[PDB]
Parts: structure tokens; C-alpha cells; sequence
């Protein structure tokens, strides 16, 4: 039911640049204290630009450790949060950070990376953009790979149980991803990280299937978070999901007990508005 | 908003007998293939029974291994799904297993205890029924201890969307607790590894908090499974969950991708009802 590139695209640069056809292509990194990793990823994908990519920026979502001269000294454009849209005040969070990107950016395609990949494959960009560039109906890409947590104890059981249309889709939370500006301008964007599950409902809701693919990239390694942090990841996919599934959530935060002591994490149940209403 | 033991309890095995007053206590060890295990976790109680302890039973659900010679060997009692309820055919899963126990056992109160622990201490029967034995209104006792993915990421994430008010709860899906026999032969048993995630909520919902206590036991270590077969628990436990709160789950099993291969693992919609209609 879903369009699934399984094997690497056989494509070549010159070929998905031939393919624009006037379209641009814009690449945003969100970056929050990556200063370990954001250069190995910038590196990655700067060799496309002024061809098949027309622009990279960095959305700098508050970091406070080196990312943002590290990302300068790669010949990265940085784009704090509030340069990004500056008449309105900034919120917390990844979708936040995502959401702003869309206003600094003017690619007719955008491209989503994660700044804190080890060592990513200079051709996650072509890759991404290949269905987009080449196919017909096509709006949004999502990536797979390789053991992913959240994905396969949270996302993937309630999408089985709420939305299973959508169980074919192998990495609903993946952070690698590319839409047309049309789409992302059209959408909402959920807070924190709820931002990708979001995403991907609410493309289907309004398109259906025929409007996505996904790509194998491979093998992706990253950061893998202690188990608490994910925990408040989870309250956030959990709550921007019920949410989409006209299912009430309480708004209330996860708690966690960690002689144990005791921490609540903030959830939020306000998206961004469709950026189009900003014109 | 829940009575929560914090330090080892202060009774004695001599005190807690004593305030039996006539109630029985069985003891149920659930076993799945525990070879490994079984005859540790018996050990570790049956030198309570003729004493605090009336009844010990092994719920043999099915094994091929050693496991019933073994619980044998260490003097148990052993009952198989079929001789607990012959008249009912068996069906496969935790809750199944937990439910035909009720009808092999006579206590007032009983006891669960996972048979795959890893040494446990032999205080945790005593400490258990202390507060259904002590205490007043306390009908169901839960454990905690101790990194229990499927509780952090799954149960209490979505507790704390969907019924907050058990947001207090530290181990809502452990496998370790007591209940009087009145509250479990009313109470439906959800399949497979829903039953202790719903037994809590509709506990709750009939008595609220206040006959609810729990109990710390420490730290508890056992089998770590690999995450796949979590992936399938967590979508049952998500199952129940949902139906708990009436929310319609669409009974579609999770599927995984394990150059990938596909597996969709079973998910049930169906509850046994309350042992009482077999009266
Ligand atoms: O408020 C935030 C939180 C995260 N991120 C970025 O979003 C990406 C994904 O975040 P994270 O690693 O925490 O998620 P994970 O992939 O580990 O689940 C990373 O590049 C972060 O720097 C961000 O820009 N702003
Ligand atoms: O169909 C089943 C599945 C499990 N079990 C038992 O239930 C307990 C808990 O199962 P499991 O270890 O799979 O759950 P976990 O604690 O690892 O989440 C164990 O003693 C199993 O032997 C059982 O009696 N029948
Ligand atoms: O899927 C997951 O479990 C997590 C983290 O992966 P690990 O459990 O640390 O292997 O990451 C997912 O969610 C993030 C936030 O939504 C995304 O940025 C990641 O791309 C996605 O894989
Ligand atoms: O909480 C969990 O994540 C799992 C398994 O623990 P781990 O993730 O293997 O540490 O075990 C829970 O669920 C089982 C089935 O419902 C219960 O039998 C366990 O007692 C409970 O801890
Ligand atoms: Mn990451
Ligand atoms: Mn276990």
C-alpha cells in the first residue's frame, strides 16, 4: 500500500538535479547542544550546495555548547529561533525548532536531517529527494534504517491499535526526512517531539498513502538517550497522537520516581498553526 | 493519594499469621518454560506453608522444558490450564493462566509471583498481603523495585494521559501482588500480558485508590527480553489499556520488519469474564 524504495536508488546527482525542473531544495539541520556531531553532518552535505541542494541553514534550538561556532567554522548558515520568526516569542522544543525552519528557508522542497547522526552518508540528501523529484503524487519522504524504542514499543503498537493504515510505515518517529513546502506550509506542526508522528498523520489523513514513500538509508547510529528521557519522549508521541485520534489527553505530564525521588516533565497540547497563516 | 510502604515493612511472620483471623492465603506462580528459575522462586516460599501460606500451586501454561518436573522436585504442586477448568478450552497468554488459577485455589487472598525471578527474597509473600492483612479497605497490593521499558515508555505514559489519577503508581504492570479472592472472581481478565494493566484500572474504577496500597521489595531482577517480543506486549498492554478507557482499538496485531522480513504477532480483544459467572 505504501511506496517503498528497498534497495538503493540508482539515481545519480546529476540525473535528481536534472529532475528540479526550476523547483529548490532547501536542507535544515536543528541543532540543540550538538557540538560533537553537527560538523560530521554539516560536512556531509555541503558539497551539494549551489547544485542539487540551493540551501543549508542550522536552526540553533537554544544549544549553549560549541554547535553554533563549530556549524559556522563547516560554512553553515545559522538560524537561531528567533531570527527565524522574531515577532513571535519562542517555545521549547524540537517541533518548535522545525516549525521556524519553514520561515527561514524558501526551497520548494525541504530537507530534515538530524544533527547528531554519527558519520551520515553524503547521500541521505539524494536519497530523500529522489521520490519527490522523480515520482507523481508524492509530498513527503520518510527514512528507515538498521534498536529504536520509542518507535517499535510506542509509535509503531499504537498506530497498530489507532491508525493501522499506517503499520507499513517502517520508522513513523525518524528524523530523516523531506516534503514539499506545500505540505509542511498546510500542516500544523506538534510540540516537542510529537513533531514527526504528527507530521506523518496528518499528511495521510489529508493526502492518504499514495502521497508518501520511504527510502532505506541503510544504517543510522546516534545518541542513544538514557531511558527517562525518553520517557517524556514517549508522553509527547502519546499525546500529539491521542490527539490526532480526536482522543482527550489529560495534559498531564509524566512523573517519575527515580528512598527515590520524585520529577515531572512537561507535555504541551498546543501545536503551531500551518505556517500559511503567517503570510 | 495511595498508601505506599516506602522501607521493609516492620511485621513479622509471627504477627502477620496472627492477623489472618480465619483467611486463607494461596500463592500462584504463573510458568512459562521456567526451567531455569522455577525451582529457586518455590524454594523461596514453601518453607511459609502450613504456616502464613495455605496453598502454593505452579500454573504450568504449557511448558515444554523442565519446568514441571523441576516445580515438582522442589515439592509444588503443579496444575496445568486443563486440569484448573477442564470444561473450558485453553487459550494461550498470561491472563489465561491467571484466570484458571483462581479456580485451582482456595485462599481468601492470593499471591502472584512471576516464576522467572531471579533469587528473590523469601519476604516477599510477607510483605505483600501486610497491608490486605493489616490494614483496612485494601483489597489489592502491587510491588515495586529496583529497566522496565515497556512500564517507563508504554503504562505509565499513557496512564498519565488516560487515567493520571494512577500517575502515583510506580510498577503498574509488575507481576508481584496480592488481591482478596472477592476482588479478583469479580473482576474480568484481560489476555496475554494485558491482565495486570487491566486489573489495576478496573480495581481502581470500582474501589478507587483507597483499597489500592503498594510495596517496596527492593530490587528484582529477571529474564531481559530481547525488545521484538516486547513490541508484541507492549501492543496488547496498549490493547487493554484502551479498552479500559473506551476507547475502540482496531484489533490489528503489530507487525515488524525484522533485505527485511515480516512477522505480525497476535493481539486479543477478548477478556475472560469474572470467575464468579462459573459458580
Ligand atoms: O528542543 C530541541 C530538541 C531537540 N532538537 C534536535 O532534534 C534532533 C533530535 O533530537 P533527539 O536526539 O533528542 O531525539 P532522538 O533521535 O534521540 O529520539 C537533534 O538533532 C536535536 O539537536 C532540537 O533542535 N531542539
Ligand atoms: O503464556 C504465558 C506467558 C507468560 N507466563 C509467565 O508469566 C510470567 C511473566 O512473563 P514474562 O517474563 O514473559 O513477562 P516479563 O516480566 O518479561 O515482561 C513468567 O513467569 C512466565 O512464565 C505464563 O504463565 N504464560
Ligand atoms: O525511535 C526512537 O526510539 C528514538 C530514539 O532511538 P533509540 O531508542 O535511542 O535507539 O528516536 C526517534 O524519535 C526521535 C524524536 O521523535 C527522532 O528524532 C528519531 O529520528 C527517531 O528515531
Ligand atoms: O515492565 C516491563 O518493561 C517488562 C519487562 O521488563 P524489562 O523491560 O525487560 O526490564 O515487564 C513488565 O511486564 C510483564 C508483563 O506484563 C510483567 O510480568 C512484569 O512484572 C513487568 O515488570
Ligand atoms: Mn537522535
Ligand atoms: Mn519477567
Amino acid at each position: 500500500p505504501l511506496d517503498t524504495t528497498w534497495h538503493r536508488p540508482g539515481w545519480t546527482i546529476g540525473e535528481l538535479e536534472a529532475a528540479k525542473a526550476g523547483r529548490t531544495i532547501s536542507v535544515v539541520l536543528p541543532a540543540l547542544n550538538e557540538e560533537a556531531t553537527i560538523e560530521s553532518v554539516i560536512d556531509s552535505i555541503s558539497p551539494l550546495v549551489d547544485g542539487l541542494v540551493d540551501e543549508l541553514i542550522v536552526l540553533d534550538s537554544g544549544s549553549t555548547d560549541d554547535t553554533e561556532i563549530r556549524a559556522i567554522a563547516s560554512g553553515a548558515r545559522v538560524v537561531s529561533r528567533e531570527q527565524a520568526l522574531p515577532e513571535v516569542p519562542v517555545r521549547p522544543g524540537k517541533g518548535e525548532a522545525l516549525w521556524r525552519s519553514l520561515a527561514a528557508t524558501s526551497g520548494d522542497i525541504v530537507v530534515f536531517i538530524d544533527s547528531d547522526l554519527i558519520n551520515p552518508h553524503p547521500l541521505f540528501v539524494p536519497w530523500l529527494v529522489g521520490p519527490l523529484l522523480t515520482g507523481e503524487g508524492i509530498q513527503l519522504v520518510k527514512s528507515f534504517y538498521r534498536g529504536g524504542r520509542v518507535t517499535e514499543l510506542v509509535a509503531r503498537p499504537l498506530l497498530a491499535a489507532l491508525r493501522p493504515e499506517l503499520g507499513c510505515v517502517l520508522q513513523p518517529l525518524s528524523g530523516e526526512y523531506a516534503a514539499s513546502r506545500e505540505l509542511l506550509t498546510s500542516l500544523p506542526f506538534a510540540p516537542g517531539y510529537g513533531v514527526e508522528i504528527g507530521l506523518l498523520i496528518d499528511t495521510f489523513d489529508r493526502l492518504g498513502l499514495d502521497a508518501i514513500a520511504q527510502v532505506n538509508l541503510g544504517v543510522r547510529a546516534h545518541r542513544n538517550r538514557p531511558l527517562d528521557e525518553l520517557g517524556a519522549m514517549s508522553r509527547q508521541v502519546i499525546a500529539t497522537l491521542l490527539s490526532r485520534c480526536g482522543i482527550p489527553d489529560s495534559g498531564v505530564g509524566l512523573t517519575q520516581f527515580l528512598d527515590y525521588t520524585r520529577h515531572t516533565w512537561p507535555v504541551s497540547l498546543v501545536d503551531r498553526p500551518p505556517m500559511k497563516v503567517m503570510r
